[PDB]
């Protein structure tokens, strides 16, 4: 089927998976060096073997595609993937206007204490983030993220570069450029970074008709993160192809360390009792063009027939 | 054999190779999205099917490994791979102390005129480069090259970062870091660049014993450049492993556009009538350690039994 690539990685790190101690502490099953290719003309690579949200994907891709580092857009898009992160600037609070949030996670795996306080405290944070321009200014704003790396590279000699777009206009004027890369790995920055970008670089290609993409993703969580990553960059492949007046071809996913967590083995195995179902279709709106201006319903994903969601633990 | 990977790419771009018009004008056969893996414990991946110089490789790797942008080291190492490049600052000469060198190449494919003048003019340039500190200062110095990208990242807020070494000390203190990457793709710089780095990024890995490397190489010339690239990064894999007190494992080569030139087809085919020969051995000196201090004979490549060199045209 179109997603069997990912079930071949799921089986491979289970089979040839080496244990390597990881950061987010369970211990993991690693591989190093892996490419996977998806023909985006046969379907949209959301996973039919498990329910992956096309909605939350969507809202975070648009956030990136605008230049936003701010939590408020995503918050008012019911999207919480980067939420726990505005909260780093909440928790270290010289403006601590209150209580136990001192280490939030970890014991938020532990039912009352850091657990459900932190959890009612998300609305406390997620309220001023969304309703208080001032708050939103300061604690809801993730400095370097995907968004400003792809769109506002803090240049050396006082300024900013928009790699995506600058690249989009080379995808429109000089097609066969071997030089259509957008990097998120800036040397200067990476010494001080809570998450340094797991999706380091990618590169566009157009070959007789088609917009292909390749991803260099270095730390890839096979259960929980790779499913999404295939879909947020097949999406981009489509978004950009449709700006440039191109047809689509393939999405190439290259991993550095692609790893299973020890506490997601039983589940990935659970997923692997299911057979795929025919992949989705992606129809974007034909009138809208500046991909920068796209909004939520300029992308529908039709025909998503998925097995239920399987539910993790965490990767922390 | 250990190099059959590269003969499988050589056959693949010949077979599935799509024509794509290229920059360096013949026209080319492209693929996009390709990984190749070499087990550096079975051998050193220099190509027995054709004579690839281990010597010139060597001298340019050391140049990189020090921090040098200057042409003079390589010049006094009989190494001319980056020579035609000091000569960009010769040819645009406000200090033109002389004659026809006005467009050097192209008609240097054409026998007297730009041809053998330019060619006697290399000693003219390659003399002051090597004997005239002042000259060497200015026209022999390739600003951003591999060397200062890997070792002296011109930081934003007035300074420099040494990604390689800073990474080497994380390969020594925190081994399982998924974060051991050195990039050569700096956004700021790439707008103005005659060659923007074809070997964009790479990443180190240590898995139960071994130093693995992966390369993200975007524009790869399968006949003329890939043979080398395998060997200059297997070398690095070894150089770094031997600083850190590790054994070696694999070198992963990922390509973006891996392309044949139209005028190298007959030759790559010529190479493919030959069968491999057992790969080399690489013995570095056991006393020297700071890989930064290594010199020419702290690396011998034993047992190189290669078929003759096959001889190109150019890729320009
Ligand atoms: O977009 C992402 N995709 C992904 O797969 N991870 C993984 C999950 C894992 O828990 C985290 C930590 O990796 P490292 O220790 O290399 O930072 O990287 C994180 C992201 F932000
Ligand atoms: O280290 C290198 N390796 C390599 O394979 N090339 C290729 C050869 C080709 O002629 C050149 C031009 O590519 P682009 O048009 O993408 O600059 O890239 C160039 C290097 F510098």
């Amino acid at each position: 089927m179109l997603e069997q690539p990912y079930l071949d990685l799921a089986k491979k790190v289970l089979d040839e998976g080496h244990f390597k101690p990881d950061r987010t502490h369970t211990g993991t099953y690693s591989i190093f060096g892996h490419q996977m290719r998806f023909d985006l003309s046969k379907g949209f690579p959301l996973l039919t073997t498990k329910k992956v949200p096309f909605g939350l994907i969507k809202s975070q891709l648009l956030w990136f595609l605008h230049g936003d580092t701010n939590i408020r857009f995503l918050l008012q898009h019911r999207n919480h993937i980067w939420d726990e992160w505005a909260f780093e600037k909440w928790v270290k609070s010289d403006e601590y206007h209150g209580p136990d949030m001192t280490d939030f996670g970890h014991r938020s795996q532990k039912a009352p204490e850091f657990a459900a306080v932190y959890h009612e405290e998300m609305a406390k944070f997620d309220d001023r983030v969304l309703h208080d321009d001032a708050f939103a200014a300061k604690y809801g704003d993730l400095g370097l993220v995907y968004g400003s790396q792809w769109r506002a590279w803090h240049t050396s000699k006082g300024d900013t570069i928009d790699q995506l777009g600058d690249v989009i206009e080379q995808i429109k004027t000089h097609p066969y450029s071997r030089r259509l890369i957008v990097s998120a790995w800036n040397p200067e920055d990476v010494p001080t970074m809570a998450l340094p970008p797991c999706h380091t670089l990618y590169q566009f290609y157009v070959n007789d008709g088609k917009l292909s993409l390749q991803l260099y993703q270095r730390s890839a969580d096979i259960f929980l993160g790779v499913p999404f990553n295939i879909a947020s960059y097949a999406l981009l492949t489509h978004l950009v192809a449709h700006e440039c007046g191109l047809e689509v071809g393939e999405f190439i996913h290259t991993f550095g360390d692609a790893h299973l967590y020890v506490n997601h083995l039983d589940q990935i195995k659970e997923q692997l009792s299911r057979t795929p179902r025919p992949a989705p279709t992606l129809q974007l709106n034909p009138d809208k063009h500046d991909i920068f201006d796209f909004d939520m319903k300029d992308i529908k994903l039709l025909n998503y027939d998925p097995y239920p969601a399987i539910k993790a633990p965490v990767a922390v």
